[PDB]
């Protein structure tokens, strides 16, 4: 693990030099929870490479720069109430929890991954992350409204439930476009002056499958 962490520190330094990681909060989160903690043993040797990696059930853990970009856009602060849609390995949720210092809610539709993520989080000593099995395109009403909702799967359009569950002034970060390609990373802010949207570039996440996602 010592060798793996050395490589990871270089990755974080690189992201900072690239201007990808720009806040100390995101840098600290990345250093506390290296990506190798979230992937199967056979992929740990590649955890420091800035590329997405496979996880069970045909899904993947995002590339380090993509996770960093989304966290920086989120502008997370202690005490915020965050909902992540698409737990996967639980890596992103762990990072979020380190920054907000409170309960984080994350939803995953595949039972196998709910278990996978729970094991990774427990193994890493994370307690504030709460993994729920369900259709995240419907959000998670029990703990709404949220300061930020971070969706890590691509949707064909912006799910209305996610907008409804945002606090006034809150934001939704979500990929919108085609099934598994040609998606645009959107930053959607819910304000009194209306819904404001900023496009952040092309991406290619796994599809958001659900009632308000893909069929
Ligand atoms: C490829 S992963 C992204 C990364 C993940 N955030 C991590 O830290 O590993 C995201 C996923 O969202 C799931 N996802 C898709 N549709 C979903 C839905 N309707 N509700 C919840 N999760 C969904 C997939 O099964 C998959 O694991």
């Amino acid at each position: 693990e010592k060798e793996l962490y050395e490589k990871w520190m270089r990755t974080v330094e690189m992201l900072k030099a690239e201007g990808i990681i720009r806040s100390k909060e995101v840098e600290r989160a990345f250093l506390k929870y290296p990506r190798y903690l979230s992937v199967e043993d056979k992929y740990k040797k590649y955890a420091h490479i800035d590329e997405p990696l496979p996880i069970p059930a045909g899904q993947t853990v995002s590339a380090p720069h993509m996770v960093a970009i989304m966290l920086e856009i989120a502008n997370l602060k202690p005490g915020m109430n965050i909902l992540e849609v698409g737990t996967g390995s639980g890596w992103n949720a762990a990072l979020i929890s380190e920054i907000v210092k409170t309960d984080v809610y994350t939803i995953e539709r595949i039972p196998e991954l709910v278990e996978f993520a729970k094991r990774n989080l427990e193994r890493a000593g994370v307690k504030n992350v709460h993994v729920i099995l369900g259709d995240g395109s419907k959000g998670f009403p029990p703990k709404a409204p949220y300061d930020v909702i971070i969706v890590t799967a691509g949707a064909p359009k912006i799910p209305e439930p996610l907008i409804e569950q945002l606090k006034i002034g809150g934001k939704l970060i979500i990929p919108v476009g085609s099934y598994h390609l040609w998606q645009e990373l959107l930053e959607v802010r819910k304000t009194k002056d209306g819904i404001k949207i900023k496009n952040h570039g092309g991406v290619a996440f796994v599809p958001l499958i659900g009632e308000y996602g893909w069929k």
